[PDB]
């Protein structure tokens, strides 16, 4: 058995529940990573519940972090560093500032990078220099980046007519420098009611995912999280770019038909984690 | 399948390798435990290295956040608090208010304190009002008690001639209130030298386990973490308290030979993981 590989997950905490770091890093050790997790804050619980107590890391205390695995001699061991919501440009900046340094120690680390402006039930919750830092700065360095439909269109400054442009709009980012881009969820005109798309676009190859939307009253948190950190860990095991974007779609799938049979608001991640790790149905990605 | 268990676990973080929660957090997810994990510091790396960085939580911080879960109605469904190593008698009181807060709302769950004075490397290395905080407030309220050799000694104020001694102290503790104490780390006069060995005394029974001791250059940090985590973990998934025991032990053994086989100072938790859920040698405990 192959060496386990190492990532860096940099994102928020939460004590009760699910969501950043306590959406991704679990399924990501579950399927075979050495994650290192840096918890941006901590809080008792995610923000949608509409309460919740707990301090934010100021920017600093990121690199701080880092010095300190640098200090003994740990850091060239890091393959991946993973981001997602980020509450502040600096904030953003100090993680490129991690990305730059561990890229420096080991040249083959990847950075993937979920660039989050809001969520589907409310809008765009984002100040614009977070946006901002977002296209001009994270997409700059990201080897992957993983939109929303909400960050595709703002990055793109376009609304889709169709799921053709949907391509076009993720096509188009890859100028900027990632050598993937995946839109985790797709939201265009006339796209069936009752299904959850994703796309996956690189300059070589174009994929779509198509699976059954579930029925929920609250809609869970941490599904965004929970699907980057496992394609990125799938990339990081040696799958090819479809075969991880299937791997994902598959165990995101598991999770939410096992925390829409329980009932629960909250991702059932323990619950669920044999078929996190060997999903049983397999839905395949079409070639566009 | 029976409904998941929640443990509240309260202990240090780190970022690169394992040590407190890093050392328990992923292994009682990987059993079947929904933990929720309140970090106590977020540190680059355990302090066994001789360098880290970061920041320790003001102890004020660890009610609020259970405030904030609390807050959203979820306090009930917690089944366990688990604390480890403390860093001041203010945090340890800080967790204690917590214990109490959930069982009001739990009058089942369950108090596991790992009383932590140092470490066999060095010494005592906690001041006297942690180690007088320990035994007149911790083990007053504790269900479970988990010492190593060092705290036994301490808390009873004697050094043990014989094994039978050490029974005779853990005894001794029962006392207090506990319904049982797990010595996690045996050591007295004419114990094999090759050996690990464990003690589990309650009114009702007392046990003896025995294992080989494998051989490190540098002796892996978080073992008693990972062990008090199981041990809990074991009793909440429906376990007997030898079973608990014995399945601990087990486990325990699988990562350290894992640990071993890799050449690595870090406990190789996600590497083991297959064999923490399901470990092939189980090592009887025998009666006394
Ligand atoms: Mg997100
Ligand atoms: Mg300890």
């Amino acid at each position: 058995m192959p060496r386990t590989p190492h990532l860096l997950a940099i994102q928020s905490h939460v004590v009760f529940g699910h969501a950043g770091n306590a959406a991704a890093v679990f399924p990501m050790q579950r399927i075979g990573i050495n994650v290192w997790p840096l918890n941006t804050v901590q809080f008792s619980n995610h923000t949608q519940y509409g309460r919740w107590t707990g301090q934010v890391l100021p920017p600093e205390q990121i690199p701080a972090l880092v010095d300190g695995i640098a200090g003994i001699g740990e850091l060239g061991n890091c393959d991946a560093v993973l981001s997602g919501y980020l509450g502040s440009a600096a904030q953003g900046r100090a993680i490129l500032d991690v990305v730059a340094r561990i890229k420096q120690a080991n040249p083959r680390a990847l950075y993937l990078c979920d660039p989050v402006m809001g969520h589907p039930e409310k809008g765009c919750i984002v100040a614009p220099e977070v946006s901002d830092f977002l296209l001009e700065e994270a997409a700059a360095v990201a080897d992957y980046l993983c939109p929303n439909q909400l960050e595709l269109d703002s990055f793109c400054d376009r609304q889709p007519n169709s799921l053709a442009d949907c391509v076009e709009m993720a096509r188009s980012l890859l100028a900027r420098g990632p050598r993937a881009i995946l839109v985790k969820h797709l939201n265009y005109p006339g796209k069936a009611g009752d299904t959850f798309e994703m796309l996956l676009v690189a300059a070589d190859q174009a994929w779509h995912l198509q699976r059954p939307l579930l029925a929920f009253p609250r809609q869970p948190v941490g599904v965004g999280d929970l699907a980057s950190g496992l394609f990125l860990s799938r990339l990081l095991l040696g799958d090819d770019l479809r075969n991880a974007f299937e791997f994902t779609g598959a165990a995101v799938h598991e999770v939410l038909l096992e925390t829409q049979a329980c009932g629960s608001y909250e991702l059932e991640l323990v619950r669920a984690q044999d078929r996190i790790a060997h999903p049983r149905v397999r839905f395949d990605a079409v070639r566009l």
